[PDB]
DNA sequence: TCTGGGTGGTGGCCGTTTTCGTTGTTTTTTTCTGTCTCGTGCCAGGAGACTAGGGAGTAATCCCCTTGGCGGTTAAAACGCGGGGGACA
């Protein structure tokens, strides 16, 4: 039986962070899933294709920002700017 | 006293409002069923700790080209007049 790997644990903890009493349907999570996967192949293309021009080898978390600017319309890239950078800072905090 | 004009009342026609029944749809209570959510167990992917190397940060130098400004020419933009053809009712 193989092992195919979902984003569907962590779409439902998020669901209980904002809507703690909410469920959601097998059809809504695979689209969550798709969803999820959708923004990640295009963020992480954007952030190569910014390193490629850059002449750069290394994918940063400076990358990913840029991309996500880009990507992003304008509220929703600020505020996800602004959740990357404390995730960030919060990881660099503890070791 | 008669005729014309204007006002007031009555009647007729038209428009609006309501007024009503009829379907269609929404709401509500009962039923029941199958997918969502939780638990168990295993495993394999993530974590931890460590080494090696070079990608990139950083400083210094330089040489391009981006900015600024200035004057002369004149091509283009503006403003106006006029009319007719196109929008639209």
């Amino acid at each position: 039986k193989t092992r195919k790997e979902s984003y569907a644990i962590y779409v439902y903890k998020v669901l209980k962070q904002v809507h703690p009493d909410t469920g959601i349907s097998s059809k809504a999570m695979s689209i969550m899933n798709s969803f999820v996967n959708d923004v990640f192949e295009r963020i992480a293309g954007e952030a190569s294709r910014l390193a490629h021009y850059n002449k750069r080898s290394t994918i940063t978390s400076r990358e990913i920002q840029t991309a996500v600017r880009l990507l992003l319309p304008g509220e929703l890239a600020k505020h996800a700017v602004s959740e990357g950078t404390k995730a960030v800072t919060k990881y660099t905090s503890a070791k």
